[PDB]
C-alpha cells in the first residue's frame, strides 16, 4: 500500500450517524494494532481533494513546507476516541462539520498522504 493509498483509505468517504465513526475507523483498518485516537474522514471528491495540492501552500504542524490548505470549505466528519473506549472495543464520537482542510503532499503525481488539520 503506497502513502497514497493509505491516505485515502484513511481519510476519503466520498460516498454522519451516530454510530458512523465506530463503524468506520474499524472497516477502515484503524483499530487493528491500537484505538486510533483521533482520524477525519472528508466526503469531497477525491478529484476534489487532490487538487488542494495546488491550492494555498502553508506550514506543516511538522515544520515542513508541504501542506496546502483548500480554498473551498468541505464536508468532513472528526472521530474522537471516548474515554469509555478501551481496545480492543474502541468507541468513538461522529461529528460533522464544514471546514478548510491542511494536508501534506508528496510524490509525482503530487497528491495527499497526510492529513494536517481542519481549519
Amino acid at each position: 500500500e503506497t502513502a497514497a493509498a493509505k491516505f485515502e483509505r484513511q481519510h476519503m468517504d466520498s460516498s454522519s450517524s451516530s454510530n458512523y465513526c465506530n463503524q468506520m475507523m474499524k472497516s477502515r483498518n484503524l483499530t487493528k494494532d491500537r484505538c486510533k485516537p483521533v482520524n477525519t474522514f472528508v466526503h469531497e471528491s477525491l478529484a476534489d481533494v487532490q487538487a488542494v495540492c495546488s491550492q494555498k501552500n502553508v506550514a506543516c504542524k511538522n515544520g515542513q513546507t508541504n501542506c496546502y490548505q483548500s480554498y473551498s470549505t468541505m464536508s468532513i466528519t472528526d472521530c474522537r476516541e471516548t474515554g469509555s473506549s478501551k481496545y480492543p472495543n474502541c468507541a468513538y464520537k461522529t461529528t460533522q462539520a464544514n471546514k478548510h482542510i491542511i494536508v501534506a503532499c508528496e510524490g509525482n503525481p503530487y497528491v495527499p498522504v497526510h492529513f494536517d488539520a481542519s481549519v
